[PDB]
C-alpha cells in the first residue's frame, strides 16, 4: 500500500573512480538486473543505492520516491548480502522466529509477531525443510539453495519495498538458479515490490525474466533498457553476433572491449542517455525492554554453548584425568604431605588451562555475525556481552562438578560434608576465574591463532610462579606471584585440608597471604576480566 | 609419431546403474566434449575410459587402438584430476623440475631431463609466472587459473597421446575458461592429440572450439556428433529453441525432461546409433636407484619442514619459556635439593609435550598427495618414509639446542663442558624420542583432531607417573612407570647432576632402574615407534 521509485542521477565514487557516470530510474513492480564484468563497480552501485556508502567521496542525487536518503525511508530496504551468516544448531523454523521477535518492534502482541514468521515461510518454498537443522559443512543439513531462501526471508519480515539483493544465484546449480530467480519475479509482479539484483554469468532462459538491465563496463553505464530490445538497439549502431549465442553473453562481451568499447561510449552519452533525463517516560521502559532483549538470546545460543562445552572429545579428556587422578593416590593417606600437595597443585593446573585455552575461541568465530546484527537495530552490545557472559557460567559448572565428585571419595581427602562443600566452592570459582582471562585475550587480539598462544605463555607464567616447583623465589620476582590465580587456588585448597599445622607437626604448608585475602583476590579477578573483556569489544568502532 | 584411437562400445555399470548403453568412437586430431545433467554420470565415463574403473561391476569392450586395454598401453594417457595438489612453498619452475626427475625414466641423463621440464614451461602459458610461489589460500602466490595450468603440465612430462581431462574450467572465470579452451584445442590440433573433456556449463563461445559433443541423462546417451549440426538434428525429431539461446544450453535442457526425454532415448536408438557401429642383475641397481629417490624427496620438503619447525609463533614459545627458567632459577645453589629436582622436571615435562603434539599434523595433511603420487610409478613408500624420519630429526634439533645453551649458563648448573655435552644428549634423545609418539598416532588415526585429544591424555599418563607428583606408587601401578618417557629422561638428567650421593649427604637423588638402562629404552623407543607408524601406513592398502 505505499510504492517507491528509486532515482539516482549521480556521479563518480573517488576512493581510481569505480564509478563515474552512471544513471537510470527504477518504477514499481519491475525487476532490474544490473550485470557486468567482474570488477566493473556493479557491487558498488548496488552497495550505495540501499544506502551504506556516503558522505566522504560519494556526490550525487540519489534520491527515494520524488525525495532524499532519509533515516525515515531506511527501514524500507532490505539489503540481502552475498554471504549467508546463520547458527548451524538451529531449526529452519527456529532461525526464523528468534529474528522475529527482535526485528520487529515491541508494541504488537506476541501472537502476530510469530505469525509474520510463519507467512514468510510459506512465501518461499521453506515449509518441506522446516524441520531439519540448518547446519554447514560440518553439520549435514540443509542444501545450498535453501540457505540462500532463508536468508532473503530474513529480511522480509520487516515487509520491505525496496529489496536489492548481491549476486544470488552464484555457487546455485543449473536448476535451483533459476527456480530462485522465478519466484523473486513473483514478489516484483505479485507483490508490487522494486526487486533490484546483479547475477554474475545468468544462462538463457534467466536472461528472459529480467525486465529492465543495465551494463557497467569500469565505471560508465552502456545501455539502460527494457532488455527484449537490447538485440535492436546494438545492431543499431553496428554490432551483431557471429554465431548463435546466449544474448547475456553477447553484451558482456561487448563491456570488456572485445569486438567481432571507444564508440559504445560515446553514442550512449548522445543517443540513448539524454532521454531518461527527460523523464526527472523512557527509564522504566528501557529496562524491561533490555531483559527481553536478554531472554531471547540466551534460548537462541543455548543450542551453541552445549555444543561449545560438552563435546565428545572434551568429555574423554575429563573422563581420562579422573581415573588417573583416583588411581595414582588410591586410597591415600593424609600423613604423608609430599604427596598430598602434589594432588593438590595438579587439580590447580588442570582446571587452570582447560578453562582458558577454551574461551579464546568464543569472540573471533562470531564477529562476522555480531556486526551485521548489531547495525540492524536488532541489539547492542550491553546485551550480547551478557548473554555469553551469564550462558558460559551455566555450561562450565558441570564437568569439574562431576570431576571432583568422582575423585574425592576414591583418593580418600578429609572427610565430613563441610569440608567437601568448601573444596567444590574453591575449585568454581577458579573455574570462572580462569575463564575470563580468556575471555580478555580473544576479544583482544581477534585471531584464534595468535591468541592461543598468548594464553599458552600467560598460563606458564602462573604456573611457575605457582609456589611448588621452585620455593625460593629470587628477591626480584616475588612480586610475580599476586597476580597468577594459580597462586590463590593452591592456598586455598591447602588451608581447607590441612588447616595451620597443630595436627601435622616443611612450612609449606603453612601460608603467608591469608583465607579471606585469597577469596577476596579470586573475586576481583572475576568481575575484573569480564571488565577488560568489555572494553575490548567496545574498541571496535564498527 | 604414435596416434591412438578410443573405441568405446560398453554396457552398463551396476554399483542402481550409472551408465546404461553407452558407445562411440574418438579420432587421432579430435578435441572433444561430455556434457550432461549433475549426476549423470560423464565424471564415470571419463574415469573408466582412461582405465581406473574395471574388473567387478563394469563389462564392455573399452578398447585402445584395436586392441585392449594393457599396462603396455597406459603409459601414454594422462588423466587430469579435478582437483590441485600442489606444495604451497615451491616455486613454479621448481615444481615442474622435482617432477620431471622422477616420472622420467633413469636411462635418461640430467640435461634432458630438465630440458624436458622447460619446453613444457613454454608450450603452456607458465613463463611469466615462473619464479612465483605456487601457495594456497593462505599464501600469496600465483592466480586460479595457473594452478590448473600447472596440473596440466605435470601430465605432459611423459608425453601422453590421449590426455582425459576431468572439468577443467571449474572455478575459473569468463576470461580463463575460454583461454584455457583455447590451448586444449591447440594441443589437439597442432600436435596430433586426442583430448577428451567435460565442461559443466560452457559459455557461447566456448561451445564453439568443440569439435564432437556426447549428452548423457542418467545413463543413456542421446547425441554422439559433430556438434555444428546438433541443432540440424534436433529440429529432424521435433523440438526447437523458443528464444534465441546458447546452443549448449538448450540440449542441456532437453537432458533433463524439460521440454518446450522419452521419444529422444528411442529415437537415438533407431536412427542414429546404427550408424557409428558400421565404422566398428637388479642387485646393485635397485639399491642405487632407491637413494636417488631419496635425495629428490629431501630437497622438495626441505621448505616444507622449514615452516612446519620455525614457525613464527612455535619460535614465540620457546623464547619466552627460555627466560622464566632463566629468571626463576637464577643464580641457584646447588645444595638446596627440591629446587634443582623442579627445575630438571619442567625441562622433561616441556620438551615432551611440544615434539609430540606437533608431530601428529604431519601425515594427515598429506594422505591426499601421497596416493596420488604413489600410484604413478613416482616412488615407494619406503622412500617416503625415510624423507620425513630423516626430514625432521635435522631441523627439530636446533630450538632445544638454543633453549639449553642460554639457560644452563644462567641457573648455574653444573661447570665444565663435560657434564654440559652430556645434558644436551640426554635432552635430544629424549626430543626424537618423544615425536615417534606423536608420528605413531598420527599414523594409526588420520585424524588431526581425533589424534590430537589421544595424545593428550597419553602425555597426561607420562607426567603423573614420572616420578616427581607422587612419591609412593600404590603397588598395582608401579608397572606405569616403565613405559614413560618422561621417567627415564628425569632419571638421567639427576643422575648427571648428582651423582650418587656422596656430596650431597630423602632418597629421590638415588635411583632405582640404572645409568645405561635408561639409554638403552630410549633407543627402543626411538626405533620402536618409526616401526609402528610405517605398519600403520602400510595397512591403507591404496
Ligand atoms: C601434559 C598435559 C596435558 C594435559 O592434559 C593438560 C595439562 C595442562 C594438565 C598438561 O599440559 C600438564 C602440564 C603439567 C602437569 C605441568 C606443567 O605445565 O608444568
Amino acid at each position: 500500500c505505499f510504492p517507491i521509485t528509486l532515482k539516482f542521477v549521480d556521479v563518480c565514487y573517488r576512493v581510481r573512480t569505480i564509478l563515474s557516470g552512471v544513471t537510470g530510474m527504477i518504477s514499481p513492480g519491475e525487476f532490474m538486473a544490473v550485470l557486468g564484468p567482474s570488477g566493473s563497480g556493479k557491487s558498488t552501485l548496488l552497495n550505495a543505492v540501499a544506502g551504506r556508502l556516503h558522505g566522504s567521496n560519494l556526490t550525487g542525487k540519489i534520491l527515494i520516491n520524488d525525495g532524499k536518503i532519509t533515516k525515515q525511508t531506511l527501514k524500507r530496504t532490505g539489503f540481502v548480502a552475498q554471504d549467508d551468516l546463520l547458527y548451524p544448531h538451529l531449526t529452519v523454523r527456529e532461525t526464523l522466529v528468534f529474528v522475529a521477535l527482535l526485528r520487529l518492534p515491541r508494541s504488537l502482541t506476541r501472537d502476530v509477531k510469530l505469525r509474520a514468521a510463519e507467512s514468510v515461510i510459506s512465501e518461499l518454498g521453506l515449509t518441506k525443510c522446516e524441520n531439519t537443522v540448518v547446519g554447514n559443512t560440518f553439520i549435514r543439513g540443509i542444501s545450498g539453495g535453501e540457505r540462500k531462501r532463508v536468508s532473503i526471508a530474513h529480511e522480509l519480515l520487516i515487509n520491505p519495498s525496496l529489496l536489492v539483493l548481491d549476486e544470488p544465484t552464484s555457487g546455485l546449480d543449473a536448476t535451483a538458479a533459476l527456480r530462485l530467480v522465478q519466484t523473486l519475479a513473483g514478489l516484483a509482479h505479485g507483490k508490487g515490490k522494486t526487486v533490484v539484483t546483479s547475477i554474475h554469468q545468468p544462462s538463457s532462459r534467466v536472461f528472459q525474466m529480467f525486465d529492465t538491465v543495465l551494463l557497467l563496463s569500469e565505471g560508465k553505464c552502456l545501455f539502460v533498457g527494457k532488455g527484449r530490445d537490447a538485440m535492436a538497439y546494438f545492431e543499431s549502431v553496428g554490432f551483431s553476433p557471429a554465431f548463435p549465442m546466449n544474448p547475456a553473453d553477447f553484451l558482456l562481451d561487448l563491456a570488456n572491449g572485445v569486438c567481432q568499447r571507444q564508440t559504445l561510449v560515446t553514442a550512449y552519452d548522445t543517443l540513448l542517455a539524454p532521454q531518461v533525463k527527460t523523464c526527472i517516560g523512557g527509564i522504566t521502559t528501557c529496562i524491561a525492554t533490555w531483559f527481553s532483549q536478554l531472554c531471547i538470546l540466551l534460548h537462541r545460543l543455548l543450542k551453541e554453548r552445549r555444543h561449545e562445552s560438552f563435546d565428545l572429545l572434551r568429555i574423554f579428556q575429563v573422563v581420562a584425568a579422573s581415573i588417573l587422578c583416583g588411581l595414582m593416590w588410591w586410597h591415600s593417606d593424609y600423613r604423608d604431605v609430599h604427596d598430598r600437595l602434589g594432588l593438590l597443585f595438579f587439580i590447580s593446573i588442570f582446571w587452570g588451562v582447560l578453562p582458558s585455552f577454551n574461551a579464546v575461541f568464543t569472540f573471533p568465530q562470531e564477529r562476522a555475525i555480531f556486526t551485521r546484527e548489531r547495525a540492524s537495530g536488532m541489539y547492542t552490545l550491553s546485551s550480547y556481552f551478557m548473554a555469553h557472559v551469564l550462558g558460559s557460567l551455566s555450561m562450565e559448572l558441570v564437568l569439574p562438578a562431576s570431576f571432583l565428585t568422582f575423585t574425592y571419595w576414591m583418593v580418600y581427602l578429609r572427610p565430613g560434608i563441610v569440608p567437601f562443600l568448601l573444596t567444590l566452592s574453591v575449585l568454581l570459582l577458579y573455574v570462572l576465574a580462569s575463564q575470563g582471562l580468556g575471555l580478555a585475550l580473544g576479544a583482544a587480539i581477534m585471531d584464534a591463532k595468535k591468541a592461543s598462544t598468548i594464553v599458552t605463555v600467560t598460563m606458564l607464567a602462573f604456573v611457575l610462579t605457582g609456589g611448588y616447583y621452585v620455593n625460593k623465589v629470587p628477591s626480584g620476582m616475588v612480586w610475580m606471584k599476586y597476580v597468577s590465580t594459580t597462586f590463590y587456588c593452591y592456598r586455598l585448597l591447602v588451608a581447607i585440608q590441612y588447616g595451620s599445622g597443630e595436627e601435622i607437626l616443611e612450612e609449606e604448608v603453612i601460608g603467608d597471604v591469608g583465607m579471606w585475602t585469597s577469596v577476596g583476590v579470586l573475586f576481583l579477578m572475576f568481575f575484573g576480566y569480564r571488565v577488560l573483556a568489555y572494553l575490548a569489544l567496545r574498541r571496535i568502532k564498527h
